[PDB]
């Protein structure tokens, strides 16, 4: 049958020619747990860039709809909620992006992951580069493994504002972030500040503290890739009011009871699975973080994104956001 619709009663209640357009980067996280942020207790600062950030906020009681990329990225950008959430349907419903480029709003999906996983399927191919690949990716050759590295998404995003110029955007970053099994290969090494660090694909052959020093190096260099981004969006904030959302798509287990990786079913993954940092900057208060340690989901990201450009819509008005 057609697309499922959910949000055709959706309206942008201001518009960028009436008010100041808005500027707002989305970094789709990856494996990242809440409990090895220090602000939310982790007793190592594995996050020192944002810590240093006035108006960052974290939000410290948050939960993934899943715990792997395929089923938990769908869902972060579904109208239905993890509760109804079907992973098999969900590219052929209409999705939070579908809305914001209907009502005008320019959606750019940039992925040094893997891909989408359905989320981009419908949208004009040029919104969607991956940026995996050196093709694209013009930082790929910082490290000898020559894996294209985030930061490489933010560059030339000024020729995108430049075509755009006047109208609201969201662009998706969807990053490499923390994915393993080779924690020791996610970063260049000015952040390979842990000691020892296990050097290797297969982590259940790795000692405890290495495995932990592996994975929080990696954190490292996504604090400096969110704080590139928001330096980013600043460069802009004179023409934007400028926004960033941070959510991460999953945790990971550590060896804890023998786990290790993601990607366990919801009924029995263990909560370092599912509980994700978020993180959420703005240049002003057009927007307003809600508190830090409200108790969020995923399912929290789709309102968020549209009272980020003003849009309401039925399905979400009485949904939590990250966003007042
Ligand atoms: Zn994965
Ligand atoms: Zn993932």
């Amino acid at each position: 049958g057609p697309t499922i619709y959910h949000a055709k009663d959706a309206v942008q209640t201001t518009k960028p020619s009436e008010r100041k357009p808005r500027l707002v980067v989305f970094v789709v996280g990856e494996t990242a747990r809440a409990d090895h942020v220090q602000f939310n207790g982790y007793g190592r600062e594995t996050f020192p860039q944002l810590a240093k950030v006035d108006g960052l906020a974290n939000f410290s009681q948050v939960t993934s709809c899943g715990t792997s990329t395929a089923y938990s990225v769908p869902c972060m950008f579904s109208y239905l909620g993890q509760d109804d959430y079907d992973v098999d349907t969900a590219k052929y419903q209409e999705n939070v992006l579908d809305t914001l480029d209907r009502l005008g709003v320019g959606i750019l999906w940039r992925d040094n992951n893997s891909d989408s996983k359905g989320v981009m399927d419908k949208l004009p191919a040029t919104q969607y580069f991956d940026y995996k690949s050196a093709t694209n990716n013009t930082i790929c050759n910082t490290n000898p493994y020559n894996e294209c590295r985030d930061v490489g998404m933010l560059v030339g995003l000024d020729d995108y504002v430049s075509a755009n110029n006047g109208k609201d955007m969201l662009i998706m970053l969807h990053q490499m972030g923390n994915h393993g099994p080779a924690y020791f290969k996610r970063y260049d090494e000015q952040f390979a500040k842990f000691t020892p660090v296990c050097e290797g694909n297969e982590l259940a052959k790795c000692e405890h503290q290495s495995l932990i020093n592996a994975y929080d190096n990696a954190l490292l260099a996504t604090d400096d890739f969110i704080a590139k981004s928001i330096d980013w969006l600043k460069t802009h904030e004179a023409n934007y009011d400028v926004a960033m959302l941070y959510v991460s798509d999953h945790g990971e287990s550590l060896g804890e009871n023998g786990v290790y990786l993601h990607g366990m079913p919801n009924a029995f993954a263990p909560k370092e699975q599912r509980a994700v940092p978020a993180f959420f900057w703005s240049n002003n208060t057009t927007f307003k973080p809600t508190a830090s340690d409200t108790v969020l989901t995923h399912d929290a990201i789709t309102p968020t994104l549209l009272k980020l450009f003003d849009v309401t819509a039925g399905k979400v008005k009485d949904r939590a956001a990250f966003i007042q």
